RNA sequence: AGGAGUUGAAGCUUGGUUCAAAGAACGUAUCAAG
């Protein structure tokens, strides 16, 4: 569940907000995408156990063994600190496992829409209290002072040289200009776009690029279109980009 | 030898016909998009 997803989407005001508003809208759903496989990837297991995906949400159904966790509260704590790098506040994702018998999921003594219940109740439990004592002692010790701001994401760190547009700020409205239809998407340990656990996101076209996909080894492929199914290996993101002209003038 | 008595009376006082028609209905510049 990540929360305030509108004000991350909406917390632009610069002059690019056309491809800034279509970059967050995408950014949001592919950070959810890697982070739901990726947690698949490191329970050695398949993505048949993704029920659903959507807007910040991501129902998952996995094994009830204490090794699970463990690697469950590490990717609690990873994910938590990787946010909390980047986005101080604004994005935060709301994992919280609940258990359920075998005889209760046959639904023969009902109790299915309160599984969602209690799921819906862990999850606003854990949003009540959200971070711990030394994330908030951290979070109010690495504040400084600055001259300087980028303008959409209001943010005095981590800011580029000679031009004053926070380095995501950027990064989304690079990306967002080559974005097109029949696109890829691809992940790697050099990229454009910051994802955890330290791995990016390209976003590459059909280019001089394409030549990582020999040898393609730690690195993952995120497509709009499927045709060969041998050695490419591209599973399809659901994300629709029709634009006519991009130019409004000749469109009109 | 001329005297009187009528000095105008009645009727219609406008009738019908189209009673605003066609045009423009904001254009641009910053803002934005590229």
């Amino acid at each position: 569940d990540m929360s305030g997803v509108q004000n991350f989407i909406y917390n632009i005001s610069g002059s690019k907000a056309l491809k800034s508003l279509r970059a967050r809208s995408f950014y949001l759903d592919m950070l959810l995408e890697y982070i739901s496989d990726n947690l698949l990837e490191k329970l050695e297991l398949s993505r048949a156990n993704i029920l659903y995906v959507g807007g910040g949400h991501a129902y998952l159904l996995l094994a009830n063994t204490n090794k699970t966790k463990a690697i469950l509260s590490d990717f609690e704590h990873d994910l938590k600190t990787w946010f909390l790098d980047k986005f101080k506040i604004d994005l935060y994702v709301a994992m919280a496992y609940t258990e359920v018998s075998a005889n209760d999921l046959m639904n023969h003594n009902g109790h299915y829409r309160d599984i969602y219940r209690r799921l819906s109740q862990k999850t606003s439990a854990k949003k009540a209290n959200r971070y711990t004592a030394e994330e908030i002692l951290n979070l109010n010790h690495q504040g400084t002072e600055n001259a300087r701001e980028c303008r959409e994401c209001k943010r005095s760190d981590l800011l580029i040289e000679e031009d004053d547009i926070c380095e995501i700020c950027d990064s989304l409205q690079k990306v967002s200009r080559d974005l097109t239809r029949e696109n890829i998407f691809v992940i790697a340990n050099e990229g454009v776009l910051d994802m955890p656990f330290g791995k990016k996101m390209s976003a590459l076209s059909y280019s001089q690029a394409d030549k990582l996909k020999k040898s393609n080894a730690e690195v993952q492929i995120y497509a709009k279109n499927i045709s060969e199914i041998g050695q490419n290996l591209m599973t399809r993101i659901d994300m629709g980009d029709y634009t006519y002209r991009s130019d409004f003038h000749e469109m009109l």
